[PDB]
């Protein structure tokens, strides 16, 4: 299509108005005194969130150029989310900030490219700075503090999270789902368990709800379905002999097997029942050895050097007992040596450090957690639906933040850390003048977070900022209590990693953005 | 698409006008002196209802922003309905109320977020308060009162309902359908019965209409059709022997079986006939044991350890007699021990407390009712169709209300309860001032219901409210009689549960809504 | 879509304008001096009717709100028609009436809901009232008068109708079809006969036109066709033996059977021929036992304990003779005891009182009429088509009216009955004042029918009405003769049932309608 090109100032301005719109719409939601925004939806009802990135995405401008600018800054708010799922709003604030000043300096007649470098440098510096102040977040107390501070000051949250982490361990998995009631609720799975119910409902051991509890069973693992392939009685009878209950796992099972199986377990011939493995081919099969090895079983290489009956009763794995309903199965404890356990674990180390990261290390550590650790789930409380969302939302942020503080430590919130490291680079200089401004520009912008927070409190951003800058170390203003003091003792912690990503991602784009001299796009 | 963002006051205002329109359109229908609204329909003729939620849903505004606010509030009216199918209008009124005030305070320059909290707390407070006033609704009288009150003061209703409940019991099922005549009618099913007619019309016992009355039959249950699988004569002849009638149930039956069956029963060889089981696989099957077990029969596990003929005459169940037409079948009474009954029932307790609730516990309790209790249906009378609707509509609310009153008691109507609990929290305070206002705001809104009611009577909302606030306990204004007194002795009861849901759901949204600082949506 | 809500007076007004348009367009056709309206049609040529309900349906307004009003009143006009196929126009007038007044009183500042009750009660009252005055319409004279009066005063009609009923009986069926000439014509079927011609055209007995007259035949009924299934000669020869003609009925007959049959009836071996049974499966079959039992035959349960040849010549039914063409068969008389006749009739009593009514009791009563009574059809005379329509139309109204007068008696026309019972409720009062007005309103409206009729004669509606009200009993104005007197002796009768439905249906909606406070619809 025919284009519309714009150069210099004109373009820039447009670009800026664009940024501001986006920015302004995300600022409103910063800090404890942060406010909400409503995203309309033709879909169902409008959405009410305080999640910066959530907002960003919805912003699109009619002015093709004002729009481009917005479409750009939008990615910082975005990347910031992919990085550590929080700090999004904050990051955005900084760009808005950097850009404003930057442009003003380009308008000042400076070479933009050096401004960029000056900023870049200024940032690389600021980063080491943070890494310096970053201090280990390890105790449950600290962990609940970031949770809480992340979930717009909700202790119940940090509290809950703190606990989960304290249970499932370090590699234990944690997820949030909408709860039933209005109270938040924490459930923690113990041992090995997945999402497969029994195909033989008739095979319900003791409790109802389809509760099966095969006491001291032999576990069986295969690689096929058993319609009429019922052949395998040697294996069967083998246990009928030892008089032990039996659990099975494979592609599937047809009535032919079940039917007979039924009356057998009935007549008190052999108390048994079975449930399908995990899910997809590579999936399920991927997850069995682990199971076998766990209970000390010998998975059946139906595809390799094994067959149906082709397998002795001793191949079977053994566990205290099991618990099954119409949807899930759980092994109380497959007696399997730790030489085996940590072994099947050690080999997970390569799986872990993977270049796939997302979706890979997810379902990955899951088993990892089930192969020794513990799995946890959180249910969010909310009367309405428009509440259940927002709530559950923040809950995750925090869930993330903690994850980050742990791996990368923390620093002082209230955007003090930055304002602090800023003073530390008061003497940073670069190759030429422009560059020095470029730096100065950046430092100057690092007061953004802080004073937006303040402003979201209807108070003098500049006045606070001063008194705060007059202080040292972790002296900081507490927006919530409206009084200064030590940000850490007050439990106002920001996972070091977010603060860093926010600054980086922010600059990464801001920088470029301010080096626009021309812009092309379609006609109105 | 290109968006249109609005911040602060502008946005709010718009949002509010939006709310108002909706609200205002729902108010009109509040109380005995509430009026109706007409909802247009391209479909057929317009609809005339006084059901708040019915109205809500139809409201959509041209102004994108005004619309959003409307689209939000709409959910309280909604959720309120999913909760206890009544109080919808009332709920709405409170939001309208809360928001108005709220915004006024934000306009006053207060932190919205604290306002929210102030409100939330004031509410959590207000709830215990109600649970205090809630008093058990257990006698048929009270129950008749809520139904009546619910059905805009129609005694006939509460009366009818009260009856139904008094019959089918507590776990007895109750449903409402359109009636033939103009009078309302109550039918109550006794014992075991379902929606299945006979495949062998020839096999009609005594009365007409397809009336079968197998005196002292042997009930038979299967898991497959019987085209030429007619093999089973043993079982058959086994009764030709005993000379007792026989009832059958299964996936189906082809004439092959029927044909011969006809002349057998004819010649006086064997008085018999059969009808299809419930409906879907897991369905029908899920419902048979009960049947069997009830009548003392042995369901045929055509899929498990059994086969056609594979079964003895004693396996069959026995019942006083049965009654069948071309659409329904009924068992007079299958002689089956209570140990069995309450048993088959007890195991329903898990089915009962289910995380499925909607649709689950529905068809669930149904059987639960047929499994010892009773099933009832109500036919609403109406001359027209636009009448049958409205009518049958209100009849259900009541139906629900009562259901709610029973499980959660009641409190004083006329919106006195609230107005009362408000005085009780006159000393409630929060962490800061804004929050205290946030509380005051809410308490203030709790007068809404009452004074909208009054206003729907062309009377001083503020003057009544006063004299009402001057009183104590259940002193309250009777809009209908236009004179004060004891709301309970006057039988003006609100199922505690609705009053509570209305307040919660209302606030849950209003709360958020008043913390809007920006709004985004598409362009006009 | 974006809506447009309207409250109070505004809404009401619009609504009313809507009603009026509709109403006014239907009024014009009320009474002997009623005029016509033309309904356009893209289809073919415009339609010219005086049938109120025909009109109503065609009315749709551009003003969404004016339209809603009209879409609602439209239902009274409608329902009135489903109820008893006449009085439509009349009904409408009352609504128009009720509403007008009603609204005026709401405008007066009265509680609408009481208004409604006032009206409702006033009506329930008015109904017993009518049931009082209703007097049995039994003599043919009376019956001709309602037909006549119904068919806008056409004696020829009431005359013809009276006859029919006098013939076919009470349960005899009567239908109207376009006739051939210009004179109306009445045909009356005697005995048993349906719409099936002979497959064996060659088997014509005596007259032409395919006229068959098997003297003292043996009727034969089956449940299948006969291509090569010609096997059955035993039964055949058994008659060749007896030497009697033969009639056959079944799913069909192939030439194979026919061919041979031809020459057989030809060479004088066996005078026979056959014709297909009724129509659909459950249709035809449903209609055979009846045929059998009548002539005294044994239907062939080709599907049950019976086969082809499998049946003795005695099973056959017998009849005096038959008459068939290429489209119709008829049994002079199948000697079949009345024990069987009325038996097969008595069991029709449940078929009769069926919760189906529409479509059921139709084809049902049909056979019923053929199983003892008589069947009649009327052919309407008209030069044109636009005439044949109108004509035939009114003819049915009367056909229904009579039906109604018969079952529910009659009362004095000219809208006197109502105006009369109104005076009777001059002292009716309700729980409060608003309600008394509500009542008064209604009574006042009952003068509508009468004075619209008067107005349709260019005369003082108020002057007549007065003199008419001064009178007693059935004193009434005769619009046609323009002179007062006894409405009954003049034969100006209205089937009690319609008069009643028109009032009920009318109020039923009107009532609700005047309680509108808001209205929602889409934008223009
Ligand atoms: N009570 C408080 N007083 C002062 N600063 C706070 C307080 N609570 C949180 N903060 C700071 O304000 C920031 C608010 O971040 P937030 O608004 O959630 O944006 P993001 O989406 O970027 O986290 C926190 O990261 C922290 O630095
Ligand atoms: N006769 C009466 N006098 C006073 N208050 C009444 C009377 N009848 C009902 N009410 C009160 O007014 C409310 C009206 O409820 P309604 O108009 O149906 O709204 P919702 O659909 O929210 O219940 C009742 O719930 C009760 O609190
Ligand atoms: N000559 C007459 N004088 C007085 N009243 C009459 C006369 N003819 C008919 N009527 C009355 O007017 C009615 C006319 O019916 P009609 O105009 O077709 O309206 P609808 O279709 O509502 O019956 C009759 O039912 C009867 O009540
Ligand atoms: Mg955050
Ligand atoms: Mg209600
Ligand atoms: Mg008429």
């Amino acid at each position: 299509a025919a284009k519309d090109v714009k150069f210099g100032n004109d373009a820039r301005v447009k670009m800026l108005r664009g940024v501001n719109v986006l920015a302004d719409a995300v600022k409103v939601t910063l800090g404890p005194k942060g406010r909400n925004v409503v995203l309309d939806k033709s879909f169902g009802a409008p959405t009410i969130t305080k999640d910066g990135v959530s907002v960003a995405r919805e912003i699109e401008l009619e002015d093709k150029f004002e729009n481009m600018g917005a479409q750009m800054v939008k990615e910082v708010a975005s990347k910031a989310n992919d990085a550590a799922g929080d700090g999004t709003t904050t990051a955005t604030v900084l760009a808005q900030a950097i850009i404003t000043e930057g442009l003003k300096a380009v308008a000042a007649g400076m070479n933009p490219m050096d401004l960029k470098r000056g900023i870049d440098k200024a940032v690389t510096a600021a980063v080491e700075e943070l890494k310096a102040l970053s201090v280990p977040c390890s105790d449950s107390k600290a962990i609940a503090q970031v949770g809480t501070i992340s979930a717009n000051s909700d202790e119940t949250v940090g509290k809950l999270i703190a606990e989960a982490m304290d249970k499932v361990g370090k590699e234990g998995v944690i997820t949030v789902e909408d709860g039933t009631g209005l109270q938040d609720e924490l459930d923690v799975v113990e041992g090995m368990q997945f999402d497969r119910g029994y195909l033989s409902p008739y095979f319900i051991n003791k409790p109802e709800t389809g509760a099966v509890e095969l006491e001291s069973p032999f576990i069986l693992l295969a690689d096929k379905k058993i319609s009429n392939i019922r052949e395998m009685l040697p294996v069967l009878e083998a246990v009928a002999k030892a008089g032990k209950p039996l659990l099975i796992i494979a592609e599937d099972v047809e009535g032919e097997a079940l039917a007979t199986l039924v009356v057998n377990t009935m007549r008190g011939i052999v108390k048994v029942a079975a449930v399908k493995a995990p899910g997809f081919g590579d999936r399920r099969k991927a997850m069995l050895q682990d199971i076998a090895t766990l209970t000390g079983g010998t998975v059946i290489s139906e595809e390799i050097g094994m067959e149906l009956e082709k397998a002795t009763l001793e191949d079977l794995g053994q566990a205290k007992r099991v618990v099954i309903n119409k949807d899930t199965t759980t092994i109380i404890d497959g007696v399997g040596e730790e030489a085996a356990i940590q072994g099947r674990v050690a080999q997970i180390r390569q799986q872990i450090e993977e270049a796939t990261s997302d979706y890979d290390r997810e379902k990955l550590q899951e088993r990892v957690a089930k192969l020794a650790g513990g799995v946890a789930v959180i249910k969010v409380g909310a009367a309405t639906e428009v509440e259940m969302k927002e709530k559950k939302a923040r809950v995750e942020d925090a869930l993330h933040a903690t994850r980050a503080a742990v791996e990368e430590g923390v620093v002082a919130g209230g955007g003090v850390a930055l304002i602090r490291v800023a003073s530390k680079l008061a003497d940073l200089r670069g190759q030429n003048e422009d560059q020095n401004v470029g730096i100065k520009v950046a430092l100057r912008a690092m007061e953004a977070p802080l004073r937006q927070i303040v402003l979201n409190c209807g108070e003098e951003p500049s006045v606070v900022a001063n008194t705060v800058k007059g202080g040292d170390g972790n002296y900081g203003y507490n927006a919530a209590t409206e009084e200064y003091g030590n940000m850490i003792d007050m439990g106002i912690l920001d996972p070091t990693k977010v603060t860093r990503s926010a600054l980086q991602y922010a600059a990464s784009v801001a920088g470029l953005m301010i080096t626009t001299e021309c812009m092309v796009t379609d006609l109105p």
